[PDB]
C-alpha cells in the first residue's frame, strides 16, 4: 500500500500554532510525500516561493531519516492557471524543453518524481485539444524518465497525476486509459464534490450517494468516482485515493434548518488560521466549542454546525471507513491533502500527532514496526 501526503510551501505564513514547515514532517508517516506546488517559466518547472530552495533540501532531507521515503514535486494547481500548460504542450519543441528542465530539476533537488497537478486540460478555459496533447505529454515524461533511468544508471524517476472526481472534467481532459499505462500511480482527487458556491449544504467528500440525489448529482461522491476511474481503465493498484484533511462550510439560510441539502446563503465563516472563506482545517473544527455533530448515514462522513455555520468535514471515523472502502476495491493505498491541514502538532484536537493522517498509515497497516511514538485510533 502507497500513503502519499501532500506538503505544501504556503502553510510556513500561517500564524501561531498553524504554522507548518519541514521540521513538522515526520518522515516515517507516508511512503510518498508531495512536495506543493512548483510553477513554470519559459516553458521550464520553476519555484514558486522565495525560500522553496531552502525548504526543498529540508524536505528531500527527510530521506536520510528514512531512506525508504519518496518525494515527488508537484507543478500546477488551482491558482497556476491553464495557460502556462496550454502553451508547453502546444508544440514538441516545448514539450521537450520543459521534460528536459522537469528531469535536471528533479535531479539538482533531488526529488524522486514529477506529479502533475493540472487544473484541468480541456476544462476552466483550456481548449479541447489538450485533452489529447495532455495524453502526449504524459508519455513524453514517461518515455524521457525510462530513457534517463538507462543513460544515467539512477533509480527512474516516477510520474503521478492528481486527477478530478468529477465527469465533466474526466471526459473534457483525460484518455483514461491511455494516460494510465504511462503514470506510475493517480492521485484521485476525491473530495471538493460540494462546497460554498452551491445554494444547499453538501459534504465535501461523501462515500456514496444519499438516496434523494438523482442525475449527474449521483455521482457526486467518492464511490462513484472511483469507479469512473476504474471503468474508464485505471489499474486498481495504480489508483490511490484522495482524502481531505479539511472540510467545507456554508453559512446556513436559518439556524433552524441544518439538514445535508438545507439553504445556504454563501460561505462559512472563514477560519482563525486558515483564513479562507468556505474552507477549515480539521484542527479548525475539531474541537468546535457548543457545536452539534452529526453524520450523514447514507454518505457515512459527519458535518457539524453551530448558529448558521454547516461544516462537512471527514473525521477518524470516516477515514477508517474510506480506508476498507479502498481495500475492498483492491486500490493502492491512500493520498492526502494535506499534512498542515490535520492537526500536526496534536494543538487542537486532543488526539495526538497527525490524527487523521495517523488513522490512514494505521489502516492501510503501513505502521512501522520498529515505531515507537505512533498513536492508534
Ligand atoms: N492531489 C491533489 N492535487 N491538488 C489537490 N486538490 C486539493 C484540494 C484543493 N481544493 C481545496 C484546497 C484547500 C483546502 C483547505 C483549505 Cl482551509 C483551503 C484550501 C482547492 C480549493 C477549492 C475551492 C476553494 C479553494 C480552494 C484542490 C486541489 N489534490
Amino acid at each position: 500500500a502507497k500513503l502519499v501526503c501532500y506538503f505544501t510551501n504556503w502553510a510556513q505564513y500561517r500564524q501561531g500554532e498553524a504554522r507548518f514547515l519541514p521540521k513538522d514532517l515526520d518522515p516515517s508517516l507516508c511512503t510518498h510525500l508531495i512536495y506543493a506546488f512548483a510553477g513554470m517559466t519559459n516553458h521550464q518547472l520553476s519555484t514558486t516561493e522565495w525560500n522553496d530552495e531552502t525548504l526543498y533540501q529540508e524536505f528531500n532531507g527527510l530521506k536520510k531519516m528514512n531512506p525508504k521515503l519518496k518525494t515527488l514535486l508537484a507543478i500546477g494547481g488551482w491558482n497556476f492557471g491553464t495557460q502556462k500548460f496550454t502553451d508547453m504542450v502546444a508544440t514538441a519543441n516545448n514539450r521537450q524543453t520543459f521534460v528536459n528542465s522537469a528531469i535536471r530539476f528533479l535531479r539538482k533537488y533531488s526529488f524522486d518524481g514529477l506529479d502533475l497537478d493540472w487544473e484541468y486540460p480541456g476544462s476552466q478555459g483550456s481548449p479541447a485539444v489538450d485533452k489529447e496533447r495532455f495524453t502526449t505529454l504524459v508519455q513524453d515524461l514517461a518515455n524521457a524518465f525510462q530513457q534517463e533511468a538507462q543513460t544515467s544508471g539512477k533509480e527512474r524517476l516516477l510520474l503521478s497525476a492528481a486527477v478530478p472526481a468529477g465527469q465533466t472534467y474526466v471526459d473534457a481532459g483525460y484518455e483514461v486509459d491511455k494516460i494510465a499505462q504511462n503514470l506510475d500511480f493517480v492521485n484521485l482527487m476525491a473530495y471538493d464534490f460540494h462546497g460554498s458556491w452551491e445554494k444547499v449544504t453538501g459534504h465535501n467528500s461523501p462515500l456514496y450517494k444519499r438516496q434523494e440525489e438523482s442525475g449527474a448529482a449521483a455521482s457526486l461522491n467518492v464511490d462513484a468516482a472511483v469507479q469512473q476511474w476504474l471503468q474508464k481503465g485505471t489499474p486498481a493498484s495504480k489508483l490511490i485515493l484522495g482524502m481531505p484533511t479539511y472540510g467545507r462550510s456554508f453559512t446556513l439560510a436559518s439556524s433552524s434548518d441544518t439538514r445535508v441539502g438545507a439553504p445556504a446563503t454563501g460561505s462559512g465563516t472563514p477560519g482563525p488560521f486558515t483564513k479562507e472563506g468556505g474552507m477549515l482545517a480539521y484542527y479548525e473544527v475539531c474541537s468546535w466549542k457548543g457545536a452539534t455533530k452529526q453524520r450523514i448515514q447514507d454518505q457515512k462522513v459527519p458535518y457539524i454546525f453551530r448558529d448558521n455555520q454547516w461544516v462537512g468535514f471527514d473525521d477518524v471515523e470516516s477515514f477508517k471507513t474510506k480506508v476498507s472502502y479502498l481495500k475492498q476495491k483492491g486500490l493502492g493505498g491512500a493520498m492526502v491533502w494535506a499534512l498542515d491541514l490535520d492537526d500536526f502538532a496534536g494543538f487542537s484536537c486532543n488526539q495526538g500527532r497527525y490524527p487523521l493522517i495517523q488513522t490512514l498509515r494505521q489502516e492501510l497497516s503501513l505502521v512501522p514496526r520498529g515505531s515507537h511514538h505512533h498513536h492508534h485510533h
